[PDB]
């Protein structure tokens, strides 16, 4: 498994445009790998075929995306042709991000990107639904585990990374089921003085129970 | 850190509703264990209260929610009375879900929940923004790692649950940002002929330059 403290490891591994060390990859951009069960098979091919029209917003936002799985890159290659059919776009080998060959399973074992109840063939547990959001500084800054049956949410993976680019960027936190540009909360330690200077777009606090002080809304700043 | 298919540490915690056990709380239930930082905080606030008014439609799921801090259950119950008035109800010191008592940060170094950032006025690490979607048989079935800085979508905690539990009836996987209601995803391992009388609506297949027959779409079983 991983935690939120840790560091992505300077992998080497082979992908869809070679060998690559992880960091290297990334330098100072953010990071997403995600991993997925197996190639060929129809939930996984939405699920990278969305990501592959999100790439250019990804892109803009100063995030790399990368898939995974267990099947080789000469598949990887091929699925890439169907993954472009499913877009519609000229059915290449070229994808915006490349994805890994993990024949022997190491890094999803490092990374505990393993299923249950889900194997291939030849008897061998394959992978699961797994997104690490790294930063620019490699630290593991979210990770969602989905299961095989259950496909992702891709607009939610854009959704966290905002907010991840924006409560790093401004001293301000996300609330729930908050939408990019809607209202966010104020970091509670911060006191009603430096408050103020830093969001003239003002603060707005409700009042509880226990007449603590502490929800603060303000306008996207 | 916890991985998938591992049966759900049957642990004994004092709570704003006793000191029970956690197969003993659930039961026979689907389980969401959700963490979150730390009481009297602005996102925290906004969480725990949609997860209030939430709560019906997880139990009319079978789901029974428990949520857990580092606090204390005086700190909850007099928190859970600004949570009720946060969404203009009757602010009393009770909650649609238990609360979970972890001072002793006993669950949360075992559960890998704590965050690397944030931490409480005595330099030690407060929970993260974790949940944990168990099933009847006690093993994980879904997990989602987010920081303190960035809230969780709790109508997408909704829209996993929904799935889980339609694709452990049905043989089917739901695809990318599926909805309920929306059309689902044919498992590769079903033939042809099975997967007529298996999903009598039709089954429509999409051709691909492999020239497989994966990505077969059907309408909610």
């Amino acid at each position: 498994g991983l935690l939120l403290g840790d560091v992505a490891p300077n992998f080497e591994a082979n992908t869809t445009v070679g060998r690559i060390r992880f960091h290297d990859f990334l330098g100072d951009s953010w990071g997403i790998l995600f991993s997925h069960p197996r190639d060929f098979t129809p939930v996984c091919t939405t699920e990278l075929g969305r990501a592959a029209k999100l790439a250019p917003e990804f892109a803009k936002r100063n995030v790399k995306l990368i898939a995974l799985s267990i099947d080789s890159v000469e598949d990887h290659l091929a699925w890439s042709k169907d993954i472009n059919a499913y877009n519609c776009e000229e059915p290449t080998e070229k994808l915006p991000f490349p994805i890994i060959d993990d024949r022997n399973r190491e890094l999803a074992i490092l990374l505990g990107m393993l299923d249950p109840a889900e194997k291939d063939e030849k008897g061998m547990p394959v992978t699961a639904r797994v997104v690490f959001v790294f930063g620019p500084d490699k630290k593991l800054k979210l990770s969602i585990l989905y299961p095989a049956t259950t496909g992702r949410n891709f607009d939610e993976i854009l959704r966290v990374v905002i907010s991840l680019q924006l409560t790093a960027e401004k001293r301000v936190a996300t609330p729930v089921d908050w939408k990019d540009g809607d209202s966010v909360m104020v970091l509670p330690t911060i006191p009603e003085e430096e408050a103020k200077k830093l969001f003239p777009k003002g603060v707005f606090t409700k009042e509880l129970p226990s007449g603590k002080k502490y929800l603060r809304y303000t306008p996207q700043p």
